[PDB]
């Protein structure tokens, strides 16, 4: 009866190509079969774990991705987008309740350093740091939903992040 939950480790839906990705599948066993299936898209993969681990994320990483062991039914969807650029902007989802949280990370390129950071909602300035960090809504309103984007300098380069369109719903 219980279906099984695929979780993000990281929490980020969005990577960048290089970046670590731990994909945990949470289901019951019996001590006869011990095995977890993975699936890619619609297609069986070779992972029997109960946690799935990409290295070095690539393009071809993209998609969704279930679980199911031999107690727990088949899971719902757990979408991966990954991406090639100097930065990211990354949130755990992309629609929130009001008053929930809202974690966001300006994430540039593995071996790269990022200062001056600006995160951005609706083209206006939301927050500045001056060194890489990330940015907290405790808990978001109607007014926080819109196009974000964060600009910053990786170097001497500067670089902005492609829009994450987040939406805050009431229930």
């Amino acid at each position: 009866l219980p279906k099984a939950v695929v979780f993000l480790e990281p929490q980020w839906y969005s990577v960048l190509e290089k970046d670590s990705v731990t994909l945990k599948c949470q289901g019951a066993y019996s001590p006869e079969d011990n095995s977890t299936q993975w699936f890619h898209n619609e297609s069986l993969i070779s992972s029997q774990a109960s946690s799935y681990f990409i290295d070095a994320a690539t393009v071809n990483d993209s998609g969704e991705y279930r679980c199911q062991t031999n107690l727990s039914t088949l899971s719902d969807p757990v979408q991966l987008e990954v991406h090639i650029g100097w930065l990211l902007l990354q949130a755990p989802r992309w629609v929130f309740k009001e008053e929930d949280p809202i974690h966001l990370r300006c994430h540039s390129w593995k071996n790269t350093a990022l200062h001056k950071v600006t995160y951005l909602q609706n083209g206006k300035d939301r927050k500045y740091f001056h060194h890489n960090s990330d940015f907290h809504i405790p808990k978001a309103t109607l007014k926080d939903s819109g196009s974000y984007f964060c600009r910053g300098l990786v170097g001497s380069k500067n670089v902005s992040s492609e829009t994450v369109n987040i939406t805050i719903t009431q229930g």
